C-alpha cells in the first residue's frame, strides 16, 4: 500500500503533482496519486482510504489551491475531504508551495485550518533537486 498520497487541485497543481510522484517513485516510494491508482469502485470510499492507508500526506498547494474549501463546510470539496481525512488520522502533513498565499485562518472551515501549522516546502523551479531532497527529508 502507498507509503504517500498526493493531494492537489486538478486545474492549477497537476503538473507539479505528477513530477512530485516521478521523483519519489525514484527515490524509492510508493505513491498514490488518483490518475494512476485510483481504480474502479465508489471514488469518495476509495480515495478516503487511501488517505488513510499511507503515512505521508504531500499536499500541492498551488495559487488558490483552497479557495474551493472556503465556505465548504458541508465537506463537499475534494481537496478539502481529503486534507480532513489526513489531520483527523494524524498523518505526515507536508505542504508543498507553488506560488500559494498563506490565507487568514478563519477564511477556512475549521476541521481544516489546522493545515496551515505543519511546515510546508517551497517549491524552487531554480532548485528542484534541492527542493526533492528536502521533501524526502520530511518524508517518514
Ligand atoms: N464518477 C466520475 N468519474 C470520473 N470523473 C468524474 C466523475 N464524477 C465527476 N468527475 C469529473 O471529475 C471532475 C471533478 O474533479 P476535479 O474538479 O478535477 O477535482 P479537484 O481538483 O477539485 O480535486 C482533485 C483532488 O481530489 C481528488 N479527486 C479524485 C477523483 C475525483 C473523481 I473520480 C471525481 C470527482 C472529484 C475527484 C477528486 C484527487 O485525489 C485530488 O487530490 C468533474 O469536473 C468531472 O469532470
Amino acid at each position: 500500500t502507498p507509503d504517500v498520497f498526493i493531494s492537489y487541485r486538478r486545474n492549477s497543481g497537476s503538473q507539479l503533482a505528477s513530477l512530485l510522484k516521478v521523483h519519489l517513485q525514484l527515490h524509492g516510494f510508493s505513491v498514490f496519486i488518483d490518475v494512476e491508482k485510483l481504480e474502479a469502485g465508489k471514488f469518495e470510499d476509495k480515495l478516503i482510504q487511501s488517505v488513510m492507508g499511507a503515512r505521508n500526506f504531500v499536499l500541492v498547494l498551488s495559487p488558490g489551491a483552497l479557495d474551493k474549501c472556503m465556505q465548504d463546510h458541508d465537506c463537499k470539496d475534494w481537496v478539502h475531504k481529503e486534507i480532513v481525512t489526513a489531520l483527523s488520522c494524524g498523518k505526515n502533513i507536508v505542504p508543498i508551495i507553488d506560488g500559494f498565499e498563506w490565507p487568514e485562518p478563519q477564511v477556512l472551515p475549521e476541521d481544516m485550518q489546522a493545515v496551515l501549522t505543519f511546515n510546508g516546502i517551497k517549491w524552487s523551479h531554480e532548485y528542484q533537486e534541492a527542493t526533492i531532497e528536502k521533501i524526502i527529508r520530511f518524508l517518514q
